[PDB]
């Protein structure tokens, strides 16, 4: 019906900073170092006051070692604070029970996890291996069914409790497979560790795997950040249903934002909060992480999450009182690269590929997930036709929809799928559906969608809802201008085409529970890891499992109503989570390209590169680091290896020369 081509090269965009790229093993490894060092204030006043055990005590037998050579600018002093500004808000503390603390790096430096992705922008292989986090090693068996797991030993919280593998039993039995419980992140359901995984303990630090595929190696990307981050089960444990008279909703709500020092593997640990104002976050004394020189880490003392919004963190971070943002609204582009044009500028700001896209996402289940009434099923149903989702693809201009954002080279045409800005992206198998709004009205006309009562929007047939107008829910997100702007711009847009929408404008909190219990008809949203590398969380490419995909989940417990076409796209993903050849793997992500974009799986409104702003004073800052692609920057930077000359240190610690206190006192110690 329609003439299909390929998506037009977009302006070359001279990617700014340029990576060093590195091989593996460059960044860490685990052994024991003769001796250990830290800040002198604990020395003197915790460990000869007696109130914290000495540093080789409190360390495991072999720490984590970053290694000198991959740190851009060496070994680190201690001292300073990295200041967050972020437009989220703090729903308690529970990760692995899906509560938020509030984004822009917050979750990710609180929750540690098996393996870590973030910093492989800088390594040049597309078959890595994920960096070895709180899983130290691991080796598979012959026949590639085996994954056994050693983890760091004699690490413990930072409340002094030992890490064992009973944490990592906890996580993956009673949240997990838990199907009451779903952790932080919306992806970790057990099938997206594969269909069948099992994992049971060998012993205090050895867990083991076992998959229905052979050598399914993606799925050490799966147990990095967000799907496999373990929470103190010594703390959690209690509070849960199975060994509690507590509900579900009261072990999810357990931890409030006013609990304070809530035990954490990261580098550092809430010890203050102030509603709608500030959290504090003070050094881990018991940070598992090292130096070559034996100085334990993080270098920085304090972290601060200003409470704020996410345009304010563009602005505080040129002005100076903000160390760090992710610039990927394209509507504060001009103001920040204005205020970055000076050469007194506090900040430095560099951008990267074409990695942040967005993505129409229509509700696939026909089989009840969110609980639909009959206007609901009805739009499911319009939702599963092919020929629907051609016009509604094909009444968007996708160039309007680019300079609704910003003007110049930024933008590109996106008709979904894979991100332009990764290797595994290819052109010619990307089918794009160019702008054709007549062609998309006589394409409903055809579904027998027409206008019944003279107001020019189309209506169902007499047999469906008494043949009134068609009308479709828009979720969105309320905390960016550019949600909102694309999803004013799609009810203009699909009223040219007869269609009715009204927007669903929600707070991030509530637009998850929305998003990930079925309630929505349609989404704007903002594409995950999975799009912008392939590699990360690949198994949320396809409906692979029952709560894989972001569109087509089904209620516990009723079957995936899955279409021909997902059904092929879950076979190659499948076929590519378990090849191990580069050429093989490379020809499925265009076989994908090619059955995604052909069939609408979403569709791509548009897509355009992030820039990072770091603030100046900080040493060990990768160089070309992207805001976006295994993770967010702030993961992929190692914000723990991160330091500030002592000439240059701000003078901006809350708790200076203070530790954090007991989970549930207290605030930090002094
Ligand atoms: O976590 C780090 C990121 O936090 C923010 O994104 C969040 C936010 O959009 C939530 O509402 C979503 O639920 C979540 O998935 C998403 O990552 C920042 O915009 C981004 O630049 C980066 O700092
Ligand atoms: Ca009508
Ligand atoms: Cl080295
Ligand atoms: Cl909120
Ligand atoms: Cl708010
Ligand atoms: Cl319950
Ligand atoms: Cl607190
Ligand atoms: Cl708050
Ligand atoms: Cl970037």
């Amino acid at each position: 019906a329609f003439e299909t081509t390929t998506p037009p090269e977009p302006p070359q965009f001279p990617a700014e900073g340029k990576i060093n790229y590195v091989a593996r093993d460059t960044i860490l490894e685990f052994k024991a170092l003769p001796s250990y060092s830290e800040p002198d204030w604990i020395t003197e006043k915790f460990e000869k006051a007696g109130k914290l055990p000495p540093l080789k005590e409190r360390l495991p037998e072999e720490p984590l070692v970053y290694k000198t050579g991959n740190m851009p600018d060496g070994v680190g002093v201690y001292g300073d604070t990295m200041r967050h500004v972020v437009g989220g808000r703090p729903e308690g503390w529970n990760y692995i029970a899906g509560q938020s603390q509030g984004w822009g790096g917050i979750d990710i430096a609180l929750s540690e996890c098996l393996t870590r992705t973030a910093p492989l922008f800088q390594v040049d292989a597309k078959d890595t291996e994920p960096l070895p986090n709180l899983a130290k090693s691991w080796e598979w068996s012959e026949d590639g069914h085996t994954l056994t797991m050693h983890l760091v030993k004699g690490a413990k919280w930072s409340d002094g409790e030992a890490f064992n593998a009973d944490d990592v039993m906890f996580y993956w039995e009673d949240a997990v497979v838990d199907p009451n419980v779903s952790p932080l992140g919306g992806g970790a359901s057990p099938e997206a560790f594969g269909e069948g995984t099992t994992l049971k303990k060998i012993d205090d630090y050895t867990v083991e795997w076992t998959f229905k595929a052979a050598f399914p190696k993606q799925y050490l990307y799966t147990m990095a950040y967000p799907s496999f981050c373990p929470g103190p089960s010594h703390i959690l444990k209690p509070q849960h249903p199975k060994y509690s008279k507590n509900t579900y909703n009261q072990f999810k709500n357990a931890f409030p934002p006013e609990y304070m020092n809530m035990p954490v593997m990261g580098a550092w640990v809430p010890v203050s909060y102030r509603p709608d104002d500030l959290i504090v976050l003070r050094r881990n004394p018991y940070y598992w992480k090292v130096d070559e020189k034996g100085q334990q880490l993080p270098y920085l003392n304090e972290v601060h999450y200003k409470l704020s919004t996410w345009a304010d963190r563009d602005v505080q971070a040129v002005a100076g009182s903000g160390d760090f943002s992710n610039l990927e609204q394209p509507e504060n582009f001009v103001a920040s690269l204005k205020r970055a044009a000076d050469p007194n500028a506090p900040a430095r700001l560099a951008f990267g590929p074409r990695l942040i896209g967005y993505n129409l996402q229509m509700n696939f289940s026909a089989n009840g997930w969110g609980n639909p009434d009959e206007r609901g099923q009805a739009i499911r149903e319009l939702n599963r036709n092919e020929v629907f989702r051609q016009a509604v693809t094909s009444a968007l201009d996708r160039k309007a929809i680019g300079d609704s954002l910003v003007k110049g080279p930024f933008t590109a045409i996106y008709p979904g799928g894979i991100s332009s800005g990764t290797s595994f992206y290819d052109r010619a198998s990307t089918v794009y559906y160019p702008f054709n709004l007549e062609g998309a009205k006589a394409a409903l006309a055809s579904i027998g969608l027409k206008d019944t009562d003279g107001d020019g929007f189309l209506n169902f047939p007499k047999e469906t809802l008494g043949g009134r107008n068609v009308e479709i829910t828009l979720l969105v997100n309320n905390g960016y201008a550019t949600d909102k702007s694309l999803a004013e711009g799609l009810v203009g847009q699909m009223a040219k085409l007869g269609l009715r929408v009204v927007i669903h404008s929600l707070d991030s909190n509530q637009r998850d529970a929305a998003h990930y219990g079925g309630q929505f008809d349609w989404l704007v949203r903002r594409n995950s890891t999975e799009l912008s590398s392939v590699v990360q969380n690949t198994e949320q490419l396809a409906p692979v499992g029952p709560r894989t995909s972001w569109n087509h989940r089904s209620p516990e417990g009723k079957e995936l109503d899955l279409m021909p076409f997902e059904k092929e796209m879950a076979d190659i993903v499948r076929k590519f989570i378990s090849s191990q050849d580069n050429a093989e793997r490379a020809d499925l992500m265009k076989q994908y390209q090619k059955v995604y974009t052909q069939n609408l799986y979403t569709i791509g409104l548009t897509e355009y590169p992030g820039a990072l702003i770091v603030n100046k004073r900080f040493s060990n800052v990768p160089q070309g680091t992207p805001i976006f692609m295994f993770n967010w920057a702030e993961d992929a930077i190692i914000r723990e290896r991160l330091w500030v000359a002592a000439d240059k240190q701000g003078k901006y610690e809350l708790f200076p020369q203070q530790l954090p206190g007991k989970p549930g006192e207290g605030g930090p110690i002094n």
